[PDB]
């Protein structure tokens, strides 16, 4: 009812679905049909990139390793021109192939990497589906690594934003690939088709874009402003003209009306409480995971922190990171965010 306590209107987005989330807090800022199962088109390669990134993180291979191209990679919609051939017998560096997945149809480079990383396309696809389970995605399923007609291949705006968040969070060295405006594939210079990388009003460093007639226009974008990072997923975009415009509009809106606060870090003492029957007198209390809250912009000065304990008194023995209560964060008297209150240091039984 104030200009201070206002609820912002969401801009009109000419697309079938969308979601906008904060990367750190995972807070959902805006959504429409975010769980509707859709053709992801070329965004499916975000999951391809994710699995590849996990393989490299785990030291399975390196960007300098040479990959031989098979007949499997050649058979994808079968050189009559195109110096963009991944022809059989070639041995391409992993560096070229992981970037070539992002480029044009990633089909032949994705098929080559699938065999390299997982032995076969089917096994690799099994890995994409195990990570759908690991990431908790409820509306994503993969059928193929090449391109994406595939009638049993789908995702949603939310699930695609979550894949973008995991890419950034879990495999940042693979995520770095996405901001490169240009790279050389097979000796020929390519440009990044994420045009928002050239936007000087926004700091966008990801992620992927893809259009087909059945899937419409699709973009997953990530943008930063200081320490704040937003992720948008816009899918089933209706027009060419809005294919980057709609996502820009969403991203700028989330930065204008929301700010992400970090009230408390792992290991820092939020409160202390006395503990009975221990070797020590007081329990050091806080969190086991960094607290990130996304709140209305202008409100961070007004945010109030408090806590409640699971009990009347703390009794030893207390394990490190044992949950003993709840931290509540309030604005205007109402609790908007809660986190678990843990023991920061073990208090074994004793005397006291
Ligand atoms: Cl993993
Ligand atoms: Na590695």
């Amino acid at each position: 009812l104030n200009i201070k306590t206002m609820i912002p209107g969401v801009p009109q987005i000419d697309a079938e679905s969308y979601i906008l989330i904060d990367y750190n807090s995972g807070k959902v800022l805006a959504e429409q049909n975010a769980d509707v199962r859709r053709d992801p088109a070329l965004l499916a390669h975000m999951m391809t990139s994710y699995v590849i990134g996990q393989a490299m993180k785990a030291g399975k291979f390196k960007e300098t390793d040479l990959v031989t191209i098979g007949n499997d990679a050649w058979a994808t919609g079968n050189k009559g021109a195109s110096l963009m051939f991944l022809k059989p017998g070639m041995q391409v560096p992993v560096s070229q192939l992981i970037r070539g997945i992002n480029l044009q149809d990633g089909a032949d480079a994705a098929v080559a990497m699938a065999d390299f990383a997982a032995g076969s396309q089917d096994a690799f696809v099994g890995l994409m589906n195990s990570y759908v389970n690991a990431l908790g995605l409820k509306n994503t399923h993969f059928q193929t690594v090449s391109g994406g007609d595939a009638d049993g291949q789908y995702s949603s705006a939310r699930d695609m934003a979550l894949i973008g968040q995991a890419l950034i969070r879990d495999v940042p060295n693979e995520y770095s690939i996405f901001k490169e405006k240009e790279f050389t594939f097979n000796g020929i210079r390519q440009l990044n088709r994420n045009g928002l990388l050239w936007d000087n009003s926004l700091n966008v460093d990801g992620i992927m874009t893809g259009h087909t007639d059945k899937a419409g226009y699709n973009l997953v974008a990530s943008a930063t402003e200081g320490q704040m990072r937003l992720i948008s997923a816009v899918m089933g975009g209706r027009t060419f003209k809005g294919r980057e415009a709609e996502s820009k509009k969403l991203l700028t809106w989330g930065f204008r009306f929301f700010e992400t606060v970090n009230p408390l870090k792992v290991g820092k003492e939020f409160a202390s409480e006395p503990v009975w029957f221990g070797d020590s007198d007081r329990a050091s209390l806080g969190v086991d995971k960094d607290v990130y809250l996304t709140i209305p912009r202008g409100r961070m000065k007004d945010l109030k922190a408090s806590y409640v304990l699971n009990s009347s008194e703390l009794h030893a023995p207390l394990q490190k990171n044992q949950v003993v209560g709840t931290i509540n964060f309030q604005l205007d008297g109402k609790t908007i965010e809660q986190r678990p209150l843990v023991v920061l240091q073990e208090i074994p039984e004793g005397n006291f």
